[PDB]
């Protein structure tokens, strides 16, 4: 029995903790009056906190669910959609049918062209809550509502924050130990050079180690395909991010022209970001972001990977551990699932910030149990969230 | 003629009741939503029950005042709050001197992440609108000389027919023929007895000599739309607009590949990135910019590769003060591939209140405002209709 949606409020959670930058700090590199930080190297925006914005959606019979999307930067851009526009339109529905009414929300705007960025962010937060709802009133974890999942799946090192190379194999060697098969470090953080790097990562870590290299999108098709090239004689897993988002014509280069398998789609919205790339690209794996995406979106993206024979190794970021729990319920239904992002700096927060049996230890995540999402804030979050 | 730098960036919104019969559409019992919101049953697409939009007082050290806009008819506080909380601290102590470096700078803070469009690039739009005008305004040259010339005129086009009955609607637009508009659209969804029936009216109402195009609305199937576009043929539609779904490039290059009928799209695009994914497949034969989406620096760059590929630019018009569709005159006036210009008759006229500045449309074309920049700004009466946000 699905009680309608009563109430929806928006909130900010700030953290007192702060995950490091691949990179560090570097000379010339200004902090802004208004709290962020661009890069001189990538030119992508920071923030000098970590944040994320909570929604808690609650039913007329009082169940209460919880979403999350990002807050990193702008949350008022989020609360905005939300708070304005939104929240009308999902309170008196019900959570019979999440997926339908993600839909109808994002066709709310299609035509305007408002199909991804903060308005799929919004979407998100609503959509995972919706699910939440969803499985605390059929008394079932959103897995087993979309059929069932596994209860545990391998986690991969995501990044590697040490300041040196010789330091970042050391950690690499660290997680090796205690039961990680899989790392992945950031190209343009070397001063040596990718090729160095990952050089060094293959002799520490043996033959056996997958090791990933992510681009981080700043190459052209010809750059990208060199570097490639340099990485290839030490076995990468896969090339993350070749080339510029936009750049499709590019990625479809890159990807044909290459045997290293090309992995994408952390910064993607939907299954038709997807459709635009595996029409004209050879893409090995996809990366889907739960925060940016929600949890229709998520297995959306995951049964067009599966169509395809598409690996999904899902991303990861920093937040409260709402998201990071929804992309857990929605990654083990998935057939081509073949690990997940981590990383100890972004799973860590959620240990005080949320209660709840949701895990990830010898290298491998652990789904919560409980009905919907199986976790939800702790005091201490309920504490800390500003209302916006 | 030096660039002072930018001192103060402001964000307002203009709210106003419209002024033309819109809930006529509304057929389902349609019921308003919080916050003066509602959702058309058919379309699925939700509308406001007022006019919005977004407009950016940007000001230099020494005292040189740039305006820009861009949409706000829904939750205006999106655009508002990236500028005010992320945007503005990164245009504070920059210049006029290459409003394109600027915004280029903006656009990769947050393109890894995925926000290359959407409400994004809508604040980028008024922010790089209000420093052209503030570049134009210190080199002393409209934006237009300062792009490095433009046309002072340009055919416009007629669209919105707000009128019950399908003979009404011919009549509506026979008045404006005879005003000297001699090209118009019509909207497909709109006709009780079909866009055939609409555009068979039209073509004898007006004549052999007309351009009648259609808009199509998106909400079609690649095969469905095909169809229509055959029905309406035989009276030779000056183009069809937006066949099918924005996401359906796979449709678009069909219907696009099984017609001659000129396709046409773009209005809800943001940068030359969303033109280069379809015309890369698709058989496009004109692009339609929105400059409040878009902005200056966008603008132009999608005209440029129109004309790399001989794509027609009819650039679209719509809800708005008029900051920036007086951007849109200026930049459209530079585009060798320019045609011509939407011109929603019903906003245009009851808006020229809200300006100082020579902007107009008559005998079926727009005329340019003369002046060092963007050539327009809001008028007192603006000025006092405005609310900060
Ligand atoms: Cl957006
Ligand atoms: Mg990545
Ligand atoms: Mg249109």
């Amino acid at each position: 029995m699905n009680s309608p949606i009563a109430t929806v409020e928006v909130f900010t959670l700030t953290q007192p903790r702060k995950v490091p930058y691949l990179g560090a700090l570097r000379e010339g590199e200004v902090v802004n009056p208004n709290g962020y930080i661009v890069r001189k190297g990538n030119r992508t925006v920071y923030p000098t906190f970590d944040r994320s914005v909570l929604v808690r959606m609650t039913t007329e019979a009082g169940t209460v669910g919880w979403g999350e999307t990002y807050g990193i930067v702008a949350p008022g851009a989020v609360a905005a959609l939300i708070n304005d526009l939104l929240a009308g339109f999902v309170i008196g529905r019900d959570a019979s049918d999440p997926s339908a009414v993600y839909d109808d929300l994002y066709d709310m705007m299609r035509v305007r062209g408002y199909t991804g960025g903060f308005y799929v962010d919004a979407l998100a937060a609503l959509d995972i809550a919706l699910w939440d709802i969803a499985g605390q009133e059929a008394g079932k974890s959103i897995r087993d509502l979309l059929g069932g999942g596994v209860d545990s799946f391998p986690a991969y090192v995501s990044g590697l924050p040490e300041r040196t190379l010789k330091a970042r194999g050391e950690l690499a060697k660290y997680w090796q130990d205690r039961g990680f098969n899989a790392f992945k470090f950031a190209t343009p953080v070397a001063d040596d050079g990718p090729a160095a790097e990952i050089a060094n990562l293959r002799q520490v870590l043996g033959p056996q180690a997958k090791i990933a290299a992510d681009m981080h999108w700043n190459q052209t098709p010809e750059r990208a395909l060199e570097l490639i090239a340099e990485m290839q004689p030490f076995d990468p897993w896969f090339a993350e991010a070749p080339v510029w988002t936009e750049d499709i014509a590019g990625l479809e280069k890159v990807s044909k022209n290459t045997d290293v398998p090309i992995a994408v789609g952390e910064e993607w919205r939907t299954h038709w970001d997807m459709r635009a790339r595996i029409e004209r690209c050879r893409i090995a794996i996809v990366q889907p972001e739960m925060g940016h995406k929600g949890i229709t979106n998520f297995i959306r993206i995951g049964a067009l990977a599966a169509e395809h024979g598409i690996d999904v190794i899902p991303h990861a970021t920093v937040g409260a551990g709402i998201f990071l729990a929804a992309s857990l319920q929605a990654s083990s239904t998935l057939s081509m699932l073949k690990g997940h992002e981590f990383q100890h700096s972004i799973f860590e927060p959620n240990r005080r910030l949320l209660d709840g049996d949701m895990d990830c230890r010898e290298g491998r995540y652990h789904l919560p149990s409980g009905p919907g999402l199986g976790v939800r804030p702790s005091e201490a979050a309920l504490g800390l969230i500003e209302r916006i």
